[PDB]
C-alpha cells in the first residue's frame, strides 16, 4: 500500500535516523564519540566505536541499513510519481541522506544502485551537486504561493517549497566548503558563491527540522541511559561559561557534584554502569523534540569560513562569525551573546569527578575574534569551527566531518586505542566497510577499497579507520 506521504516521511527519517535501533550506532556511538559529544555508559562493552574497535556487526547499520532502507523508498517515488516537485524532493532527500554516508566511508554505492558497484567519493559529490541543481530547477520552476500540495506529506517544511530551496542552497554551501582542500576547490568556491546568491537559511524560522510525534532517539539517552555527555564539549562550554549549557545538558547534583560534568571518551571504566549514568551530565531532551538538520547558525559559520578564505559570501568573516553565535543563542533561547562574543576565557582542563581520566585542556582557543583577520587565519578558523561545533550539538556526524577536514575543534585523545591502523594523535578518519560487503559483495567491495586507496592523501592499510577519505587533505 504505497503512500507518497509515508514514503517522504520514511526518507526524512533516514537523514538523522528516527529509528532508535539505527540511531544508537550512527549517531550516539559513531557521531557522538568522534565529535567529542557523547560517551557510552555501558562498562561491559569492550568493542566500542569510542575505543576505535567497534564490534564487527555493529558496523552494519550506518552503511547497510541506511542504503537498504533508502532505495526502496526512493524508487517507490520514481515508479509512482511523474510530478517534477515530488521527484525533486525525493532527489534532494537522497542527496541529504547519502552526503552523510559518503562522508563516513569515502567510496559508496550511489550512481549504480539498481549488491552494487561503488562510486569514488569525488564522483559521489559531483553527482550530488548535479542532482541538487536538477532538484532546484524543478522546485523553482514549479513553486507557487499558497499550497503546493505537499502540506500533509512533509514533516520538515509542511509543503513550503521556498523553504526547501533555502535548505538545498545551504546543503550546497556545506558540501562546497567540505571540498576546499581538494583539486575541486575552484568549482567548490563557485558552487558556494552561487548558493549564497540563490538564498540560504538566514533566520531561525527557516531552520530545517524533522518534526515527529515521538522522538525515539530520546530512548537512548533518557530511558536506556546508554550515553552521557563527553568531556570535550563540557571542557569548552564550562571554560567559556557558556549560557547555552542549561539548554544543552542536565546538571549532576549530589554530595560531591553540582553542575555540568563530562565523561572521558575512549576508556574502559572500572566503575559500575550506574556510576557512569549518574556522575555525568545527560543531554537535555524530550520525546517530542525535533531532529535538527540545518540551522541559520551553521550557515552563518560556513559563510564566515568562506569569507575568511576570500570567497564571496556577501559580508565580512567577523560579522558572519558573530551572527552565527547570536543565531545559535537565539535558537536555544539563551541570553548574553554579545558579552560572550568578547570572552577571552580558555577551554577548561578536564577534571573527572570520578578521578580516573582527568587531563589537561584540549585547546586554548577563545571566543573573541582575532582582529588580524586572515593574518591569523588558522586561529580564526579554529574559533569559527569551534563555535559551529558547539552550535551543531548533537549533530555528531557533521561535527566529525568538520573536525576531520579542519582539525578543529581540538579534542581530547582516547585513552584506550584499540584501533587497527588508527592513530591516537589523529583519531578516526573514517568507518570501515561492514563485513556483509566482504562476504556478499566482494567483487565490488575489492574495487571500492582500491578506489579508496587511490583517492586518499593518506592510506593506512586500506579499509581501516586510519585511511583518509578523498576530501580529508589538509596538511598538519
Ligand atoms: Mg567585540
Amino acid at each position: 500500500n504505497y503512500d507518497l506521504g509515508s514514503t517522504i516521511r520514511g526518507l526524512q527519517g533516514l537523514v538523522i535516523p528516527a529509528q532508535e535501533h539505527l540511531y544508537q550506532f550512527m549517531e550516539a556511538m559513531c557521531g557522538g564519540s568522534y565529535a567529542g559529544y557523547f560517551g557510552e555508559t555501558r562498562t561491559g562493552w569492550l568493542e566500542k566505536y569510542s575505543t576505535y574497535n567497534p564490534k564487527t556487526d555493529w558496523l552494519k547499520a550506518p552503511f547497510t541499513d541506511v542504503i537498504s532502507e533508502t532505495y526502496p523508498k526512493y524508487y517507490a517515488v520514481l515508479q509512482h510519481e511523474d510530478a517534477p516537485v515530488a521527484l525533486a524532493l525525493a532527489k534532494l532527500l537522497r542527496v541529504t541522506i547519502m552526503q552523510r554516508v559518503t562522508d563516513i566511508y569515502g567510496p559508496i554505492p550511489y550512481s549504480k544502485v539498481l549488491n552494487a558497484a561503488y562510486d569514488s567519493q569525488k564522483d559521489v559529490y559531483m553527482r550530488m551537486f548535479q542532482e541538487l541543481e536538477e532538484a532546484d530547477q524543478a522546485l523553482e520552476d514549479n513553486m507557487t504561493e499558497g499550497n503546493s500540495g505537499f502540506e500533509k506529506l512533509d514533516d520538515v517544511y509542511y509543503g513550503k517549497l521556498q523553504q526547501w530551496r533555502l535548505f538545498l542552497h545551504s546543503l550546497q554551501l556545506r558540501m562546497a566548503m567540505r571540498l576546499c582542500y581538494t583539486d575541486m576547490a575552484a568549482e567548490a568556491q563557485s558552487i558556494a558563491e552561487k548558493a549564497v546568491t540563490a538564498g540560504v537559511i538566514e533566520k531561525n524560522d527557516d531552520n530545517a527540522l524533522f518534526h515527529v510525534a515521538e522522538n525515539r532517539s530520546a530512548l537512548c539517552f533518557n530511558d536506556w541511559k546508554d550515553y552521557r555527555v563527553g568531556a570535550d564539549i563540557i571542557c569548552y562550554m564550562n571554560g567559556y561559561a557558556d549560557p547555552r549549557r542549561d539548554k544543552y545538558f542536565t546538571k549532576v547534583k549530589n554530595n560531591d557534584q553540582e553542575g555540568y560534568y563530562g565523561m572521558r571518551i575512549g576508556i574502559n571504566s572500572p566503575f559500575s554502569d550506574d556510576d557512569m549514568i549518574t556522575s555525568y551530565s545527560n543531554r537535555l531532551m524530550t520525546a517530542s523534540d525535533p531532529y535538527v538538520w540545518m540551522t541559520a547558525s551553521e550557515v552563518a559559520f560556513l559563510r564566515a569560513e568562506g569569507a575568511l578564505r576570500k570567497w564571496n559570501m556577501g559580508g565580512e568573516a567577523k560579522d558572519f562569525y558573530e551572527t552565527g553565535v547570536k543565531l545559535s543563542f537565539e535558537e536555544h533561547g539563551a541570553s548574553g551573546a554579545e558579552d560572550y562574543l568578547n570572552s577571552i576565557a580558555s577551554p577548561s582542563g578536564y577534571t573527572d569527578p570520578l578521578g580516573s581520566y582527568s587531563t589537561g585542556s584540549p585547546a586554548n582557543i577563545t571566543v573573541k575574534w582575532n582582529e588580524m583577520g586572515e593574518q591569523a587565519f588558522e586561529e580564526n578558523l579554529e574559533r569559527i569551527i569551534t563555535q559551529k561545533w558547539i552550535a551543531l550539538f548533537p549533530n555528531g556526524i557533521e561535527s566529525w566531518s568538520e573536525h576531520r577536514r579542519t582539525g578543529y575543534p581540538k579534542l581530547l585523545p582516547v585513552v584506550v586505542n584499540k584501533g587497527r591502523n588508527v592513530s591516537t594523535e589523529a583519531g578516526m578518519r573514517r568507518l570501515m566497510y561492514p563485513n556483509e560487503e566482504y562476504t556478499q559483495n566482494s567483487f565490488h567491495l575489492n574495487n571500492a577499497i582500491n578506489v579508496l586507496i587511490k583517492e586518499s592523501s593518506n592510506n593506512q592499510g586500506g579499509d581501516t579507520g586510519g585511511t583518509h577519505v578523498w576530501w580529508d587533505r589538509k596538511a598538519n
